[PDB]
């Protein structure tokens, strides 16, 4: 099976990968903004949206990731090979989930069409050289409803 | 923050629980069912339901803790060890993802009051003394 | 005081005892299947019916039960009498209450009748020589308002 | 599974923790009373009321506790030993069973909106300076 | 700045230390009758009334003022001392909280007017010489032609 | 008890424990502002607003800890341990106190609605990489 989660939200990893890492927020401070903007709805039994449910699940696979990661390093007996799993998640897993997390949390905020511009306005705005391009990074909020029935 | 994933789906971590292990097939073959159900749906730009929705999202991330607990398993050199990691999966995270692919894949197939109504059924069949209960497990599609 | 706490409900502690103590689930089976079941309603601020109050103090009761025997149990020097305190408390307290949860629980899903006809059915069956029965068990499934 | 048995009589564990525990009478002493007061509809085929059901399962629950509380002491050669289980279950499961029969008892007596008031007047007044006090304690039957 | 925190409630410092310390009920006290009497209205979303504001910040301040007692003597010398040493909160700071918890709670319960007479009548009564004044104190809670506009 | 000391307000401790500990003036500035701005109100006779009325107890209530603190300072003049007091305070029981007198203040000076979405913006902003962000940090008065 080959499953992309962005696919039934218009977008594709791809798509998400035009962004550099230093793009994203950590996850930590994606989960605290999270639970700042929408910890009730997350929480509620309600659906809310197909972007809460995905969420959801992405917050709580987090969780189950480090789980594993932390019990990893509880057996480990050499500090450099407990240094070798935090780098290996890091690189790895650790950038796909800032991608995730950030894709929900602003396409709740500010809706898909605008997170897809914002996307690739920035990852263009990074790619022109520095001393070329405007000072300052674009700005998302600067930029300018199906109901979901089941 | 306290999520519980089965909670926007009218069941609970504690409901899931009622279940002993041996209820759920193997994730693997969980997933070759969700395959061969429902790949074209889960592949689909379409959104389909809230099931589908958490059914992509536990599929992939499963990948992901296999994905680490092979590079960790692979680089073990303790047959002992890569024995401790298979059996803190199978007993832990391994558990965690049966219940909850069995649960968006049951629900996909019969629906949420049929599913519900079934883990209750077997529940308490299987805690009912082996000498005093009906031979056969209850069956989930019948009702 | 002579108090059965089964004749409100219509039975009696002679009756339950016509079972054999293997037919009744563990106690710990007993627990989890009323908080399957019945947790909202055993948590709530309503009485919902005699069987859900009489439920509500068996549960709190195990549980000061195991308090006590647990404390015993590790206070004692003798590891020999330690298991013969769990051994005392499965044979003669654990059935009392094996019974009483059953019973319990059974008339909350399938009403008293049911259950009444259902102990003497399985208490003849299984008194009834294997090779002159039915080979399977008989089946007990095979908001009510309450007068005194 | 968390269960206050006072919730569905309007009461909660934490509010008959106001009162201390010299306030009750000792276990022996209610169970007395309740038999002075309501032995016929306590022993009867009727549930008469709620507080009647529960005040039932409260009497034989004692009764369980003191049966493996003797069976035990019966089975301790050293009286030092005996001495701590017994101080060990008025202690602790005993003040429980007193706060817990005291309730029924009191309510099926005078109402459960008049024992609520005197809980929370009669711990009011005993953490009250006593020479600040009236020297009497407030009367439960009174308004 | 110079904050008197009876002065909005028609009281002050100085009329507070007119009652001697053996007329208060200990902390502990106050506390555990705040909770059985208006726990609810506490912790609820509404601020209830002044009185209700000024409780719920006092019953927090005597917590801060507790755990850091308490966090230095779990790390100050070993047990021997360390209790005892910080036993001065008890000794200066809690007769202040026990007038202040005191005077929200029997305000709530009782109504200013009746506290602030009821304060005069107490600490009168307790300056009386024993051998010449009534055995029992004043109430707190105390105070037919009715007929006539029958 | 669990008394929140915002809920009253409309805010949490964890809404406020959004903001980074480097968001909050000291409580020294704090304290001198709300004497610049408020002094009168504060002394006066009247409550003014339930706002008035926490913050004139947060302030006598910081009094009380600094006055411990010293003492607790005074006793013992060895460096480590009296360095570990002002610490503790730095980290824990000031921060609590910046959070509390910060809302307190700017809830009397923007009202309610400015401040609980300033601490979003602000929170969210400082969270957004450096590189990617504006850079100035959003300005409480602005609507
Ligand atoms: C809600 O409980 C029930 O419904 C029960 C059923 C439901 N039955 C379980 C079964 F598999 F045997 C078939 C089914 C039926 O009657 O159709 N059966 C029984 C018993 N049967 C024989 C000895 S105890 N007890 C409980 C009350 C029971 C209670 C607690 C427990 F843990 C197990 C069973
Ligand atoms: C699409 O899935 C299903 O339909 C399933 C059926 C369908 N049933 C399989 C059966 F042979 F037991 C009879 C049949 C029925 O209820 O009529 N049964 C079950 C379970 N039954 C007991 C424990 S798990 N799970 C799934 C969701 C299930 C899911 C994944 C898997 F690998 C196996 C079963
Ligand atoms: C394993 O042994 C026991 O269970 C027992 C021992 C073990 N004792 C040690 C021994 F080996 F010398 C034989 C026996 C004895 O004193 O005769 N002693 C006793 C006593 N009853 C009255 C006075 S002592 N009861 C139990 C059954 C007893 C039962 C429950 C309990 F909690 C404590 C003791
Ligand atoms: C709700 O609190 C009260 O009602 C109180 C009463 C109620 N009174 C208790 C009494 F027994 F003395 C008689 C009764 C009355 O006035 O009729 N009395 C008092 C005090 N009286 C003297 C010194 S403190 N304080 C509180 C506010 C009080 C507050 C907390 C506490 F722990 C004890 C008393
Ligand atoms: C039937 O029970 C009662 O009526 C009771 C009365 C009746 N009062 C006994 C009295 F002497 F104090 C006067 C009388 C009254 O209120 O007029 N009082 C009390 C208590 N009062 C204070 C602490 S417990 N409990 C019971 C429920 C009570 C219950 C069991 C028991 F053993 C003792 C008292
Ligand atoms: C709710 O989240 C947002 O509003 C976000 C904003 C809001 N912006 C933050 C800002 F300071 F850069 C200005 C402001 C705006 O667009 O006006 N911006 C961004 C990003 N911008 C650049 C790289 S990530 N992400 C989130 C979704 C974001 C998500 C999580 C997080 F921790 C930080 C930012
Ligand atoms: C009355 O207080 C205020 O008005 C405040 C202003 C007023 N702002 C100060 C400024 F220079 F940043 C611009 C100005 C504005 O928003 O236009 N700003 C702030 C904060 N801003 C960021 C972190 S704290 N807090 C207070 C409540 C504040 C409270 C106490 C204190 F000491 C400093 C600031
Ligand atoms: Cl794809």
């Amino acid at each position: 099976m080959d499953i992309d989660p962005y696919k039934e939200f218009g977008a594709t990893v791809e798509l998400l990968s035009f962004l550099p890492s230093d793009f994203f927020p950590s996850v930590r401070d994606l989960l605290d903004t999270a639970a700042a903007l929408y910890r009730d709805a997350l929480e509620s039994p309600e659906h809310c949206s197909p972007h809460h449910t995905a969420l959801r699940q992405a917050i709580l696979c987090w969780g189950d990731l480090m789980t594993l990661a932390t019990w990893v390093g509880t057996n480990l007996e050499d500090p450099a090979s407990r240094d070798l799993v935090v780098s290996y998640v890091n690189t790895n897993v650790g950038l796909k989930f800032r991608q995730l997390l950030w894709f929900h949390i602003s396409c709740l905020t500010f809706g898909r069409e605008t997170v897809l511009e914002y996307l690739v306005s920035f990852g263009v705005w990074i790619r022109t050289p520095p001393a070329a391009r405007p000072p300052n990074a674009p700005i998302l909020s600067t930029l300018p409803e199906n109901l979901y029935f089941q």
